[PDB]
């Protein structure tokens, strides 16, 4: 959408504790596409509820390991570039 396909598409390695977060969800490898990356995040958001019908836009993430990783108790699925940052902190 605001993030060319071509990043999306990009095999990325996750550090030692998102790994841990998409193995909570399933994910069963080493490596990843940014795009397998950010699905598993969204299955892991949704499992722990980690939004509110008030704000339908915004992840509430705090006291949750990924607001531990995100460094953010709260952020927007709209702001796309600063969700790909949030990612890269935790990428090796
Ligand atoms: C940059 C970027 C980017 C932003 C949003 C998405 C898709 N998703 C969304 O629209 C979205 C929206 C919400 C709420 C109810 C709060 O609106 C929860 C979770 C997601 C999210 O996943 C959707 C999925 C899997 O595809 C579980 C069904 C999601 C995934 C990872 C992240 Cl980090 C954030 C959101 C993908 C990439």
């Amino acid at each position: 959408s605001q993030i060319p396909a071509s990043e999306q598409e990009t095999l990325v390695r996750p550090k030692p504790l998102l790994l841990k977060l998409l193995k909570s969800v399933g994910a069963q490898k080493d490596t990843y596409t940014m795009k397998e990356v950010l699905f598993y995040l969204g299955q892991y958001i949704m499992t722990k509820r980690l939004y509110d019908a008030a704000q339908q836009h915004i992840v509430y993430c705090s006291n949750d390991l990924l607001g531990d990783l995100f460094g953010v108790p709260s952020f927007s699925v709209k702001e796309h570039r600063k969700i790909y940052t949030m990612i890269y902190r935790n990428l090796v």
